[PDB]
């Protein structure tokens, strides 16, 4: 009945998805979220990247020889090329700062349904 | 105590380390090689239990065979029918496309390890 949202990184936005019905568990290395994304199948992957790099795009390639679940990339930054490398690559959307949470929790839910 | 021995012939360091801890999670002991020619190698010397051979490599297959009946299992990007007809008729034991479940590339390698 709940969702379970796995966070890989590089405490606010766990609070507000508990919020929401969700179980977050939170992986703090692309090395550990590949492990764990592959293994123990959450029903959504959330790539924080903070500031926009090219270690998440081969995160996102390798995490999809490996699992189809539906990833959302979070940025600090917003730069159009590394949105599009990042959804060519297998992502499923893309916020960049500045956001609210009302609208990744809607893509969030869009992204469930789908699926 | 108990363990087999998987060589792996994979090219990217991400998923080589990501396969490492996966297999070595379920105890078996991990050799790895960055390229077919050094995997050629690692399966002479090391004599492992099984191999799996990351695709982009039919050669490679052919030429093991000529001395090994060691079991390999493919893994690649192409999901092509004739691709995958080509590896297993050139020897290979199995053949997984992307994405590939870790969970049932871990039982086809229990599969491949059942001797008799």
């Amino acid at each position: 009945a709940m969702a379970n949202v796995l966070i890989v990184e590089d405490r606010f936005l766990r609070t507000a998805l508990e919020g929401d019905g969700m179980r977050v568990f939170e992986a703090e290395t692309l090395q550990r979220g590949l492990l764990e994304a592959a293994t123990r199948k959450p029903d959504l992957i959330i790539l924080a990247l903070g500031l926009p790099d090219g270690d998440g795009i081969e995160f996102i390639r390798d995490l999809r020889q490996w699992s189809a679940v539906p990833v959302i990339v979070l940025s600090a930054r917003s730069e159009e090329s590394d949105k599009i490398a990042a959804l060519d690559a297998g992502a499923d959307d893309y916020l960049s700062k500045p956001f609210g949470i009302g609208e990744l929790q809607a893509r969030l839910r869009v992204a469930l349904r789908r699926h």
